[PDB]
Parts: C-alpha cells; structure tokens; sequence
C-alpha cells in the first residue's frame, strides 16, 4: 500500500505557483499524512519536467521541522519514464553495490482534493541524509553545470577554470568547503601517473569512486559522468565520494525516453578522473574486480527482476487511478520485459569487454 499524501495549496498561492512555472520561489502549503498535518513550502522542481501537467515538486517542511527524519524531499512525477521505476531501481542498485545513495518510495498524492497520481518521493542529499546514515559532518556539493567535470578545464572558456570549485551548488558547506573541493579537483588532475596510486587516496575514496563509476556503467546514465551526482567530503576521513542523482534515463531508455538501439557506454566510462585512475594498474584491477563482483551478485536477472516486479505490482493499481497514467497501463506493463532484455544485453557487453582492463 502506497503512502497517501493530501496536499492543500490555498487558491491564492496556487495562482502564484502556476503564474510562472519556471520560478524557484516556493509558496506555502499543507500536507496531511494519516492523522498528522504539516505546514510546508512547495515549489516546482526540475527543468523540462515542469512542462508536464503532472508537475514535480520540492517540498520543504516548516512546522514540524522534520518529516520521517528529513527537512525536505522531492516528489518526481517520473513522467518521462513509462515504467515510473527506473530512478528508484537505479538509486537502490547504487546502494546495493556499496555507493551512498538517496532512498526513495512511491507515493500517491492529491492536491486540493484532486488526485495527481503516483509519484516517486526522493530523499534530499543534505545534512539529514548524512545524519540518518550515521555519517560524519562535512560538505555536500551538487553538480549543476558543465564545469562539474573533474577537470582543470572549462569547455566553454577553452581555458583553465577561473575557479576549480566551479560547477557545483554548495548545498551543505562550511568555511573550508571551497578549498577542499578546489584541492580535490586540482590534485585529481595534477598528480602524476607515478604519484597517483600513493596520493589520490589522500583526497578521494577510491573504492567508492570506482563503485559509483561501475553503477553509471551498469545503469547507463549517459550523462552521469559530469552531471547527475553530488559530492560528499567526509570531514573525519578527509575524503570525497560521489552520490548519484536523477537516474531515470537508465535501464534501456535514453533521456528523450527512447529505447536504446545500439547506443552503449564503454566500461571505462568518462571524465578525466576516471581516465587517470584507469591508467593505474592497481586501480584497473580494483575496478575490474568491482565489475566482476557486481556481475556475480547484483546485475543479474534473477536478482534485479524480482525488484522490478515488486515495484510494478505495488504501483499498478494506483496507476489505474492516476489521471495522467490511467490510459497507458499496457505500455507500463511492457517495461519489465524491456528492462530484463536490457540486463541481458548489458551483461554480455560488459563481460565481453572486461579484458580491456587487464
Ligand atoms: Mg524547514
Ligand atoms: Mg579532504
Ligand atoms: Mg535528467
Ligand atoms: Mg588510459
């Protein structure tokens, strides 16, 4: 049974929200969940997903200050995804392969008494994300533009970046956050091949980076190497790791919603940091071992498809009650087989190319 959320948005505030859908200015609202009521602020989120009648929302809790351990969450329509499950499937997969990852759950929402349908509630990657995992304080940075590429170089300027911390929103930060990020970006690029094995681990959690890279390769987020992630600098270990975000264009479909034909991602992935690490024999062997471990445990039909089937079964009766989705249950139903075929094809490609890491 999906959690049912009943939102109230006062008509005056709803007019303001609908006046400029591109605005990032929130309006007050209320959430009722069971018997408990929450004063909140709500705003549309995303870019192209604002064009849909089934809008996506960023919900910020005001009073009470927290909802199930969080001060905010995201409500995605996942309308581009005919399955509504690829983002959850992906982010849970990252968790299962040992990468820090947002939790998510499907929910059923109403606004002002009118069903809006099935949404994916996504955890905000912020200080509560850390606290709820027992993780140390530190900094969280969101990749927001092309300068979040792990390089010294700005593509647009065709020159060295003016600031090496460029490309990120500082979501949770302190006085050291800029310099910590700048140092990481600089050292990722400035350490020689001969110094890399002994020194990159002073700045980067290499195993967690390689597991994130593996996750991008397995899910095939074509834009996942320089976008669609957050960085976390753990202040106790002094190391960076990478947290995925926005993984709906995965498991056999691209960002336009189209089935992949013969499009694929090479197993080495992309971005300069990946390239520098995979020039190091120890790290190439480590990465190969990670891919083999995941191929043996998580990235299999036997293991993934029960999760696909459980997600679909849990939301299907609610999709029939969703005014935007009620007509495309047949297409929805066909997505499990598409994902299964993708796993089989992707497994074969990765297995066939592991020798490139030798
Ligand atoms: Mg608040
Ligand atoms: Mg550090
Ligand atoms: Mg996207
Ligand atoms: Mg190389």
């Amino acid at each position: 049974m999906l959690p049912s959320y009943d939102f109230f948005i006062h008509p005056m505030n709803l007019v303001e929200l609908k006046k400029d859908i591109w605005s990032d200015s929130p309006v007050p609202a209320k959430l009722t969940y069971g018997k408990k009521k929450y004063d909140i602020d709500i705003v549309y989120r995303g870019a192209h997903i604002r064009e849909f009648e089934k809008k996506s929302y960023h919900v910020m809790f005001y009073k009470p200050k927290k909802f199930q351990g969080a001060k905010e969450f995201h409500l995605n329509s996942e309308f581009m995804d005919p399955s509504l499950i690829r983002n959850k499937l992906s982010l849970d997969f990252f968790h299962d392969i040992g990468v820090l990852s947002p939790k998510s759950q499907h929910v059923f929402i109403k606004i002002n008494g009118q069903i809006q349908g099935v949404y994916l509630q996504l955890e905000s990657v912020d200080e509560n994300f850390l606290k709820n995992r027992g993780l140390p304080s530190g900094s969280i940075y969101y990749a927001i533009d092309d300068d979040a590429n792990f390089s010294l170089m700005s593509e647009r300027d065709k020159d060295v970046k003016t600031e090496l911390f460029a490309g990120y929103e500082f979501k949770y930060s302190n006085e050291n956050s800029e310099e910590q990020l700048s140092e990481f970006v600089f050292q990722a690029n400035a350490l020689s091949r001969e110094a890399y094995e002994k020194e990159i681990g002073k700045f980067l959690h290499v195993d967690k980076y390689l597991r994130w890279l593996a996750g991008v390769i397995f899910t095939q987020n074509f834009d996942g190497f320089v976008h669609n992630y957050a960085l976390y600098h753990n202040d106790e270990t002094n190391l960076f790791e990478v947290i995925p975000w926005d993984y709906d264009a995965t498991w056999g479909r691209d960002v336009q919603g189209r089935p992949l034909n013969h499009e694929y991602i090479r197993i080495q992935g992309y971005n300069t940091l990946s390239a520098r690490l995979l020039d190091i024999p120890i790290f190439r062997k480590q990465y190969r071992s990670i891919l083999e471990e995941i191929l043996a445990e998580q990235f299999t039909v036997s293991f993934m498809m029960p999760k696909v089937e459980s997600l679909c079964e849990s939301i299907r009766p609610y999709l029939l009650q969703d005014p935007y989705m009620k007509e495309k249950l047949e297409t929805f139903d066909q997505e499990a087989d598409m994902i299964e075929e993708y796993i089989n094809k992707r497994r074969k490609y990765i297995q066939d190319h592991l020798h490139e890491l030798d």
